[PDB]
């Protein structure tokens, strides 16, 4: 009838229903020794491993219970972190070099999920002695490995990677400056006149210039068969003498398949002047290709992709199949608005009461190992909002530029 | 007197561009020459109703286009044939031959096109119980006109020579005296490789040092030395510009609405 959160279940040896027990059966049965038997509400019994989790009518010396006035355990929302203004790279630098608000929370998440060796060689603690570096368009955070170490595969440290930054602009904050042009090349121009020899103003005039460009491709596969039968004989014919006669019959079959596609870009310009009675107006339209550049600024919310890369500990990890052969793992979370299920921490946390939805990380396992409030506080920090002012520059090559003009009237 | 003293460094200046002040641009008379006719249309708009009518349209349009393509084709073929001799009724000895064959073929194509189009329309308002004549003409012509404006001047600066053995600012610090060519854009930002301000401002991040090492130049010459030199190199430039526009085989047209004639 109501969702059951496994972290709230409490076994005593001095009451859960049959329907409730079935919806989270594998959590209850997992928390049981082989051949053990425990009671449920209303005359029912839940049996442990070795009885394959069977739920049957009966009695028991001990009972599975769920508290009156339980809690949901949602992840709390913290206030935003303000980063001093700069361009995109300066703001990214300030975020990844923050120890208390970024480096440690991220390191603990990797640790709690089961990644091995999340730290450097000059400290015994998680998240300490970490090196930060710039790599291509992203950043890499890893424990320092210049000295020696002691442990199985202690030289194989876990990396934290940060990339794909995005901005949610405040609607009233965006501004831009001068737009400049360079390497201008002419495509085409038109000039002309609109003449009105009537006694009223007229607006029924139109001059339009249009330029289009396109590309295309295709691929074809053809297969076929052929069969032929021929006979040859020799005969004596009148006047001509001995003649060789040959007759040939043949047939063929063929099959073919094709796929393809195309892309088109188009730009057009028009002028439509209103002309006074007994007068004329000149018009002009021009089109150029040009390199375009301009400065800009805005205020926004900063989001990014977080990737964890390393090997998973033998003694236990949170991957739902719980592998024990120390495999190398790579997983990406999106810190920000929802995009998908595999990459959403909030989606997976909130659905921990439905066993059929547990396809990636097991968050019930992390709660049992570390405590509910431990996990809530860590995740609230990992998912904390970030805000900053941004300044920057736009540039692009071979874009379009144009000019449309209506001139002064000349009396007829 | 010196090692390779005859191999001197060159400074090259090109690709000038202008940022016009918005209220400064003017142009003069537009003239035409070598005019060739494409097409004309004439006609009448007739209104025999008791109200003015504006529901009339005459439109003339001219289009031109080019295209290209390339194709690559490959294939295979296999054949088996047998031949035997038999004696058949009435016909006698006959040679009989039977042939079976199969084939396969693969092909790939790429291509593209460009189109230019120009059109003109006239839509007159006609008084009640009256008629109006109209005319449209299209020509190809050479176009020319004078102009003037005030602007900010920007350009591309290219340095070309060999790099000194005793030390240079290229981030890999080569020591084999190689010949070098690098271009900076003096003006608004276009890219990172060509922007002095971008590279200077990011000198605190080692992963961004991909071209010139500006920390090296500071250590060698002093911070204020380098600031004053770069401030002069990047100083803004302004001038008034006069000039002339010309282009061949452009379009020219004329659209006319005439005086009404009572019915």
């Amino acid at each position: 009838a109501e969702p059951v959160y496994p972290d709230q279940l409490r076994l005593f040896s001095l009451p859960v229903n049959r329907e409730e027990a079935q919806s989270v059966k594998s959590n209850i049965v997992g928390m049981m020794g082989q051949w053990q038997i425990s009671g449920l509400a209303n005359g029912w019994v839940i049996m442990g491993p070795g009885y394959n989790g069977e739920i049957k009518p009966g009695t028991a010396s001990n009972t599975w219970c769920y508290p009156t006035n339980p809690v949901t355990g949602e992840i709390p929302t913290l206030s935003a972190l303000d980063i001093p203004d700069g361009d995109e790279v300066d703001v990214q630098w300030r975020l990844v070099h923050d120890s208390a608000n970024f480096i440690k929370p991220t390191s603990y998440l990797a640790h709690y999920l089961g990644y091995a060796w999340v730290g450097g060689n000059h400290s015994q603690y998680v998240g300490e002695d970490m090196d930060v570096t710039r790599d291509g368009d992203g950043w890499v955070i890893r424990g320092n490995n210049d000295g020696g170490c002691d442990g199985y595969r202690c030289g194989d440290k876990t990396a934290i990677k940060v990339s794909n930054f995005a901005y949610n602009l405040d609607p009233d904050s965006f501004k831009h400056g001068d737009v400049t042009q360079s390497d201008r090349q002419l495509v085409k121009t038109v000039v002309g006149w609109a003449v009105n020899d009537s006694d009223t103003p007229q607006s029924g005039y139109d001059v339009t210039l249009r330029y289009d460009t396109a590309t295309n491709w295709s691929k074809t596969n053809t297969y076929g068969l052929s069969e032929k039968v021929t006979t040859k004989n020799k005969f004596k014919w009148p006047l001509v003498g001995e003649t060789e006669l040959s007759i040939e019959i043949a047939a063929n079959q063929s099959w073919a398949s094709q796929n393809g596609g195309s892309t088109t870009t188009s730009l057009s310009q028009s002028v439509r002047p209103t002309v006074p009675a007994r007068s004329k107006i000149p018009v002009k339209i021009e089109l150029y290709k040009a390199d375009i550049s301009y400065p800009y600024e805005f205020k926004a919310d900063v989001s990014y992709d977080l990737t964890l890369s390393g090997f998973l500990r033998w003694g236990g990890n949170a991957w739902y199949t719980h592998p024990d052969n120390r495999p190398n793992w790579n997983h990406t979370f999106v810190i920000g608005p929802y995009k998908d299920k595999a990459s959403s921490i909030r989606y997976q946390w909130d659905k921990r009461y439905i066993p059929g939805e547990v396809k990636w990380w097991d968050w019930n396992w992390t709660i049992q190992q570390n405590g509910l409030s431990t996990m809530q506080n860590n995740l609230a920090r990992v998912l904390r909002p970030v805000r900053a002012g941004i300044t920057g520059d736009f540039s692009a090559e071979s874009q379009f530029a144009g000019n449309i003009e209506i001139g002064a009237p000349v009396p007829l």
